[PDB]
């Protein structure tokens, strides 16, 4: 390659001008580079200053850097305002205080709930789960609240939410059990007063066991209740044993015996970098368009019809020749032919 | 500091002393690169021949070869065997052997095809239209003698291209219309016969009427009966001055030796490098004194904002695709979407 070869003109008269510009050589010397210039510029057709945008079309495919450093103007480039720097302190700091705030909300629904009022209190407890819902306490005071209004229902629907939230939380079992024992329901009642025997164990009264033993003696009725049925679904009940039943489990054979080499039979270090993929394919590419690389090879053609004389038989016939070997060695000197040939006067 | 500029000057002056040696810029380009680099060897104190012991020396430091190769190997093989050995002081090309064959085929040709011979008559003129091209009078008559060999569609060419070349020769469409009508179409060969007392005129002769005749002795008895009188060539609306190029004759003759630099050769180049005229060509369409706002008054190639990339962005080419793929989004003809003004009067 040599590029375009208009380009490279645009290079030429810019290297001169750096030389001009010093002015090194004698001040004629000079004057002799610079109309120099000045000449190959409308040589090509072209102004010897703009010759920035001229060099856009080949990056000199040997060239590049390094050999010549009159060419690429080493410019960051680009800086408006990015300090891409993390903000820390949140910018949602303005509502981020109601996290820690539903306190104030628990505070003055409490000054509902320790004042008699027990409607209010649970109305301003439910505003407070408005906010932050996930809080045993909230759910274990209405609990607490609705079982003493007879409101069985509410009260576990809040007592099993709590525990679901907090299961060390013992008004959370407490009002459950309570509630579900006041309906008769067994399984709920007895798990209840079950977990004050476990987690409180010596703080767990004897009221509590005795009421936990009152609680298993309606477990006693579902178990009667209670009960997974068999439906009816029979695969070893029939015939298992039908045909040659001589053992449909292999111990090792046709089970998984195949261990010709486990471990050894294996790539273990799987290899697959040095095999293909290290580095050659892809190439990144990505599509930049680069104006028309539809074919884009080189320069065809520039031959011209000059009429080439007899030039092309210059190469001649090879003089070598067996000169070297004309009659050396094998060639005249032969009197192998027999060993003993001289032998006169036999026996 | 990019090497010696003594050492980069003897590649420049070497590197132009190919290019306007190879003709690849025209001479008059050419004579301001020549005045360039003898001002540039001149300077820096050496022959523009002394570079080939300096291109030795002058390594490089990035390129070192290839990228440039005018340090190594500037000339070609140019090694066939028999190419052309450019035949000089015969300047007269296209009258050289060629003028002294065509003249010999023209009248003997003519009198082979008056003895009806129209075998030999074809020969004489064939030759002849592949030594001179541009004369219509061995296409004309060889159409004559192709007619009378049962290959009319053929003649019609010649014919055609005794036409193609010169309009006026009324012969041209004499066995043009001698062709159409022995192809069966009487009526559809009177109009070339026409044509042949069209150009001559009231100054048609016996000798044309001839020809005008042979069509007629069948038409005077069709269009009683019989009309649709067609023009059917039509062909002098298309007349003007046979402004039509060659159909191509690319490589020249593939053979061209090898312009290495050449002495005195035909070049055939700057052809394609002379099309330059300019004419008239905008057409007053005003129709009214604001006739389209030329104004531009920031309209139209005003929403843009450049959103250029950078130059280093060459290191990637698109061999992923390649395509269109960054239109920039666009939505720049925001102007007739009528929102902008509009107008409500407001009262």
């Amino acid at each position: 390659m040599s590029a375009s070869k208009e380009e490279i003109a645009a290079l030429i008269v810019n290297y001169f001008s750096s030389i001009v510009e010093k002015k090194e050589i004698s001040e004629d010397g000079a004057d002799s580079l610079n109309v120099a210039m000045d000449c190959i510029s409308e040589a090509f057709g072209f102004e010897r200053e703009a010759v920035s945008g001229i060099l856009g079309k080949s990056e000199f495919k040997g060239q590049h850097l390094a050999d010549i450093l009159n060419s690429a103007s080493r410019v960051p480039e680009s800086n408006k305002k990015d300090d891409a720097e993390n903000v820390e302190i949140n910018i949602p700091e303005d509502d981020a205080e109601t996290k820690a705030k539903a306190e104030d909300l628990k505070m003055q629904g409490n000054k509902a709930m320790a004042n008699k009022d027990y409607e209010l209190a649970i109305n301003k407890y439910t505003e407070a789960i408005k906010v932050l819902p996930t809080n045993a306490i909230y759910y274990a005071n209405r609990a607490a609240a609705h079982s003493s209004l007879k409101e069985y229902d509410q009260a576990v629907k809040d007592a099993e939410s709590a525990i679901s939230i907090d299961p060390s939380y013992f008004r959370g079992y407490s009002r459950l059990g309570f509630a579900k024992y006041a309906q008769g329901k067994p399984e709920e009642a007895l798990e209840a007063y079950k977990k004050v025997l476990d987690i409180e164990g010596d703080n767990a009264t004897e009221a509590m066991k005795r009421d936990y033993e009152s609680a298993k003696k309606k477990v006693e009725q579902s178990l009667n209740l209670e009960k997974t049925v068999p439906e009816q679904s029979r695969d070893a009940d029939v015939d298992a044993s039908q045909g040659a039943s001589a053992g449909g489990l292999p111990d090792l054979g046709s089970l998984l015996g195949g261990g010709l080499g486990g471990l050894m039979n294996n790539p273990q270090l799987m290899q697959a970098a040095q095999k293909m993929m290290s580095n050659p394919g892809a190439m990144q590419n990505i599509q930049k368009m680069m104006q028309d690389p539809s074919i884009r090879q080189m320069a065809e053609g520039f031959a011209s019809g000059g009429g080439t004389p007899n030039l092309s038989d210059l190469m001649n016939n090879p003089a070598l020749r067996n000169m070297a070997g004309n009659l050396f060695g094998g060639a005249g000197a032969q009197s192998t032919d027999e060993t003993p040939d001289n032998e006169n006067k036999q026996y």
